[PDB]
């Protein structure tokens, strides 16, 4: 039976809570935290690739007034973004489930879709989906917890505080809406 688990859920469901926010800048930026995977189930002897993409969590725009995080907008439907592929495909079943698969060196842009780059819409709402295609019978795998708005600057400051606590090169690299 195919099963995949989401690695370090608790972790993702401190960013959730608050909505999650990822950066994205014309040369990209990693997400934190970092989308990881346990998977059981596959033939250990197949030969399997994984790619990963990102569609819209919801089909309208998103502002941040008041200290809380308002829908709006007429709403029109996003495509999903190009897809990245994990650099270890193709590989046999046994690779993949031996340990979790890490996308973390996917960097999220807002202008160059190319290689690892995934280009996405400012104050859109994305949920990261891994396809697991036999190498073409394919399946899909998304996780709600992972959800997040692409921003070019960090509006939720308890967002950046927990980004600052629990990852380690937030420090290195360390107005308001009302009416
Ligand atoms: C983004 C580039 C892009 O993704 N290109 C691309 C994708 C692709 C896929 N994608 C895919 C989508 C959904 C899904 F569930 C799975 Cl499993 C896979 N699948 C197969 N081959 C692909 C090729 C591909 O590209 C190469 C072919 C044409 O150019 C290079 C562009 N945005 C506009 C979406
Ligand atoms: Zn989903």
């Amino acid at each position: 039976e195919l099963r995949v688990g989401l690695e370090e859920s608790e972790l993702w469901l401190r960013f959730k809570e608050l909505t999650n926010e990822m950066i994205v800048t014309k040369n990209g930026r990693r997400m934190f935290p970092v989308l990881k995977v346990n998977v059981s189930g596959l033939d250990p002897n197949a030969m399997y690739s994984f790619l990963l993409d990102f569609v819209a969590a919801d089909n309208h725009r998103w502002k941040y007034v008041n200290g809380e995080w308002v829908p709006g907008g007429k709403p029109e439907p996003q495509a999903p973004s190009c897809v990245y592929i994990h650099p270890d495909s193709p590989n046999f079943g046994a690779h993949w489930m031996k340990a979790p698969v890490s996308f973390s060196k996917v960097k999220l842009t807002n202008k160059l879709n190319g290689g690892g780059q995934i280009m996405l819409n400012s104050l859109h709402k994305y949920e990261p989906r891994i396809h697991i295609v036999r190498v073409r019978m394919i399946t899909s795998h998304c996780f709600p917890e992972t959800q997040f708005i692409a921003v070019t600057a960090y509006q939720n400051e308890e967002i950046t505080a927990l980004k600052i606590k629990y990852n380690p090169f937030a420090k290195a690299f360390l107005h308001h809406h009302h009416h």
